[PDB]
């Protein structure tokens, strides 16, 4: 709670300035023509990989699109599959990542039907491990690939850079991380390379520092809004979680053009944090039922008449925030989304009530019934609604209605989110055992120990990602690929924050030197 309002207002990054933005345009051009001189397919694939991990890919989307579509055109040619496990895995990953069909059969040559995968090259095993997270349901080569590579990478840790790479891939594969989060680590990896492109590296450092400066300015503005509502003064438990909330919102949507999206997400998350504390710590069941009903009615007069005192400000802050959100979209693009957004908020609040009734009844649901409700209460459906409504111009009515139909991709993405959050519960918190989350439900239902339940839940997430990979590749859903990314980035942020939940200070506030 050190990064308070006064601290945020005091920042004055040098990289907001117009001179830096000029040198960035200069470097972007010199990089675009250097990309023209990359003609060998593996070099092109390694180029895309580098652009993505450096945080630079959204500046070169046409150039990446061209490389990838040309490689797709060519990769059924006769002697294309050189049978380099590293190169085959890199290509499989990048093509699947960007929605191009590639069969799991590209790996069958590295695999004996009796003894499994045969490889001793760490580079190829690492790349195959990353590629296995792009698997679909029922791809037994890819499942077997993951078994083989994770076993090999674990034994790798029982050369100093090799151990670090194995550790990093085991705790967070590339498919499970949003692009900017890794940028500072990879930027240093990249400059320590003999063959580094020097302009690219300099562009990566500059764009990282400019992004920080952009976010600091947004934080000054969001900070003032939080101060004005004064919830942190009324409710002694309403701690300032603004920077933490902004971190989630930046993981959901990092690009400069999504400033409004990050603002609405940050304030939504700060309010969710307070409301959630009310529902599973401070409110009595009778109070929780009035607040639920006041949300459902969406009637300020009723709410001020009937709510407890310590709930009136929290409700009116939500109410006015959402009504101004609706106003902003109406003004911007003449779309009326109030019923949608307040419906999404109601679903969250209702899911919270269900959990509070479970807790007072000392009822312990089976994992499946817990997750049905828990995927809503983790805020997945609300957050993708918020992201879509604040991050899309023009809003497509058909696209919004698909989100409101509770589609499969939202269902399974939010289940992962919920499982991943519940894994953040600690061991001493399982023993007092008051309110039951994923681990306790699974232990009660299977008799597994806590340690085994954690491992089974971690495997469940990896299997559920396989379903998400299928919905992401479905070119026939109403969700654009842009909208789906908000959702995946939410899940990825939960994976990242389980590891690190000071990296937020490092992401937002300390530039990369020179
Ligand atoms: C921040 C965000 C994007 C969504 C809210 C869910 C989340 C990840 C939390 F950390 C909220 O607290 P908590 O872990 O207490 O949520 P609970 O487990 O009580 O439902
Ligand atoms: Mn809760
Ligand atoms: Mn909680
Ligand atoms: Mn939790």
């Amino acid at each position: 709670s050190i990064w308070d309002h006064d601290f945020l207002q005091s920042l004055n990054s040098n990289y907001t300035d117009e001179t830096y933005k000029r040198r960035a345009e200069e470097l972007k051009g010199k990089v675009k023509t250097a990309i023209k001189d990359v003609t060998e397919p593996l070099d092109q694939l390694e180029l895309i990989d580098n652009l993505q991990r450096l945080g630079l890919a959204y500046h070169f989307e046409p150039e990446i699109r061209n490389i990838l579509r040309n490689i797709h055109n060519h990769n059924k040619d006769y002697n294309w599959r050189k049978e380099n496990l590293y190169a085959t895995s890199l290509e499989f990953r990048l093509l699947r990542q960007h929605g191009y069909p590639v069969s799991q059969e590209v790996f069958s040559g590295f695999k004996d039907d009796k003894v499994g995968f045969i490889c001793d090259d760490f580079k190829g095993i690492l790349s195959l491990h990353e590629a296995s997270y792009y698997s679909l349901e029922g791809e037994s080569i890819m499942e077997e690939a993951w078994q083989f590579t994770s076993k090999h990478l674990k034994e790798m840790m029982i050369d100093v850079f090799v151990a670090e790479q194995a550790k990093r891939a085991l705790e967070l594969p590339l498919h499970w991380k949003a692009p900017m989060l890794e940028a500072r680590w990879f930027i240093h990896v990249y400059e320590k390379r003999e063959d580094k492109n020097h302009l690219l590296l300099e562009l990566a450092k500059l764009e990282f520092n400019t992004l920080q400066a952009i976010y600091q300015e947004e934080l000054k503005d969001i900070s003032g809004w939080w101060k004005d509502t004064g919830l942190g003064e009324k409710l002694s438990f309403a701690r300032n979680r603004l920077v933490a909330s902004f971190l989630w919102s930046m993981g959901i949507a990092f690009e400069p053009q999504f400033a409004y999206c990050r603002r609405v997400l940050t304030i939504s998350i700060a309010l969710i944090t307070v409301i959630d504390d009310i529902y599973d710590v401070y409110g009595t069941l009778d109070e929780l039922e009035i607040f639920t009903d006041a949300v459902a009615r969406w009637d300020i007069n009723y709410a001020l008449k009937h709510l407890p005192g310590y709930m009136k400000m929290c409700f009116l802050a939500l109410y006015n925030f959402v009504n101004e959100f609706a106003y902003y979209v109406l003004k911007q693009q003449d779309f009326d989304m109030l019923l949608s957004i307040k419906h999404a908020w109601l679903g969250l609040i209702q899911a919270y009530l269900v959990e509070a009734k479970w807790y007072h009844s000392k009822y312990t649901p089976k994992l499946e019934e817990y997750l049905e409700n828990g995927l809503v209460s983790i805020t997945g459906p609300l957050i993708i609604t918020i992201s879509y409504l604040s991050g899309t111009n023009p809003i497509i009515k058909k696209e919004l209605e698909f989100l409101e139909s509770n589609p499969d991709i939202v269902h399974w993405s939010s289940k992962i989110f919920r499982l991943q959050d519940d894994l953040g519960t600690s061991s001493d918190e399982i023993q007092r055992g008051d309110v039951p989350k994923s681990i306790q439900c699974y232990m009660h239902e299977t008799g597994a120990s806590e340690e085994v339940a954690r491992e089974h839940i971690k495997d469940m997430m990896r299997q559920m990602w396989k379903k998400v990979n299928a919905y992401t590749a479905d070119k026939d859903s109403p969700l654009t690929r842009t909208t789906a990314e908000f959702l995946l980035n939410l899940v990825r942020m939960s994976h990242f924050m389980y590891l690190h939940g000071d990296v937020g200070f490092t992401l937002l506030f300390q530039p990369i030197p020179l």
